[PDB]
């Protein structure tokens, strides 16, 4: 699987069924039809960044993962009982300026959006036990607008030449994300899935509702970076978002 024509989203289904399911994600969130939740507790993040870890060129993207052996980094509060630990963050991105979120909010597209994963270990004692499970994975969604540069990427920007090429790794330690959330943390929530194969129907959601800022040459920076293997041909990573699903029924709550 990828995100070109041949193996990309409007393809995965053929090998993972449940690309059609009733819980897919993203989403386009439509405000006017959201329900207004008062239930839903203000999301408490709290991450050491002594729990980063490495940072890794996966082909289609690139991950940062943390260590995940304790509580040492957690989501709680909004719709979850359960506290939630922080394993990776994220990014997708479009080929322009004009689309590469994820999700999109009344159909407009954010130039691209971050994604900062957790699993559920109130219930399961890893994230392969939690990644398939309906309540194991927590994902907070952050729109990202081009615009002004934002410093707080930085470190992340800084870290990519080392990972030019598919399967480069390198450590990426003393770094807490949190750092990169908006001011305020109001938010939408929907039960949905991994954007990805293997599309577990196992995430719920956390949309923020302010965007972040990123500018178009930040922007480059992620597109720069190689989905080949060294030695080979370039072939840049232009993009990675899947299309906007069908909500079949859900509902979207907001916290605000
Ligand atoms: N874009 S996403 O849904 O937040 C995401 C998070 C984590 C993973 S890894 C799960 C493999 O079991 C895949 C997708
Ligand atoms: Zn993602």
């Amino acid at each position: 699987w990828g995100y070109d024509d041949k193996n990309g989203p409007e393809q995965w289904s053929k090998l993972y069924p449940i690309a059609n399911g009733n819980n897919q994600s993203p989403v386009d969130i439509k405000t006017s039809e959201t329900k207004h939740d008062t239930s839903l507790k203000p999301i408490s993040v709290s991450y050491n960044p002594a729990t980063a870890k490495e940072i890794i060129n996966v082909g289609h993207s690139f991950h940062v993962n943390f260590e995940d052996n304790d509580n040492r980094s957690v989501l709680k509060g909004g719709p979850f009982s359960d506290s939630y630990r922080l394993f990776q963050f994220h990014f997708h991105w479009g080929s322009t300026n004009e689309h590469g979120s994820e999700h999109t909010v009344d159909g407009v597209k954010y130039s691209a959006e971050l994604h900062v994963a957790h699993w559920n270990s109130a219930k399961y004692s890893s994230l392969a036990e939690a990644a398939s499970k309906a309540d194991g994975l927590a994902v907070i969604g952050v729109l990202m607008k081009v615009g002004e540069a934002n410093p707080k990427l930085q470190k992340v920007l800084d870290a990519l030449q080392a990972i030019k090429t598919k399967g480069k790794r390198a450590p990426f330690t003393n770094f807490d994300p949190s750092t990169l959330l908006p001011s305020s943390l109001d938010f939408w929530t929907y039960p949905g899935s991994l954007t990805h194969p293997p599309l577990y129907e196992s995430v719920t959601w956390i949309i923020c509702k302010e965007s972040i800022s990123v500018s178009s040459e930040q922007l480059a920076q992620f597109r720069s970076l190689l989905s080949n293997v060294e030695g080979d041909n370039a072939v840049p990573m232009q993009h990675n978002n899947r299309p906007t699903q069908p909500l079949k029924g859900r509902t979207v709550r907001a916290s605000f």
